């Protein structure tokens, strides 16, 4: 079949500073429609434009920072971030994708624009799991979605 992962970042995350390395997450709820899309295993591949393989970057203006970006939601155990995929079922809710800001940094105060991807690769007649193989040809012919959030730095 022919589907695409839903792109919804619920306004900007709050990134609290309280001790530089506070750290947050910024959430993505991307989504795949038609439990038959989903029953192949709808397995969930994302990518921005992190300094490491490209996962996200904030950035307003002329201020884009890298930061290794690894999500959760329903991520098998953590093994996530880009090439992070999960086991989607026909009956499995939308994906959360969650980006982690360099705690390493301390960024000025901002609201921040973060684009992120997340397209799921899709395989047809297998019900089972897609081939991550497929990702060698992602922009060709897949559908690949991409969406901005935004991260406000405080």
């Amino acid at each position: 079949n022919s589907c695409s992962l839903s792109i919804s970042s619920p306004d900007p995350v709050t990134y609290t500073i309280p001790t530089d390395k506070g750290d947050k997450y910024i959430n993505f709820k991307l989504d795949v429609p038609d439990p038959r899309c989903k029953a192949l295993g709808g397995t969930v591949y994302f990518w921005g434009a992190d300094t490491r393989d490209g996962k996200l970057v904030m950035k307003k203006g002329q201020d884009k920072y890298t930061l290794m970006t690894t999500y959760g939601g329903a991520v098998q155990q953590q093994l996530g971030g880009g090439y992070g995929y999960y086991h989607v079922s026909q009956k499995t809710p939308p994906q959360t994708i969650s980006g982690v800001v360099s705690k390493n940094v301390g960024y000025k105060p901002g609201q921040y624009t973060v684009e992120l991807t997340g397209f799921f690769s899709l395989n047809d007649n297998k019900q089972a799991n897609p081939t991550p193989s497929s990702l060698t040809s992602k922009a060709a012919g897949k559908n690949i979605v991409s969406s901005t959030g935004t991260i406000t730095i405080s």
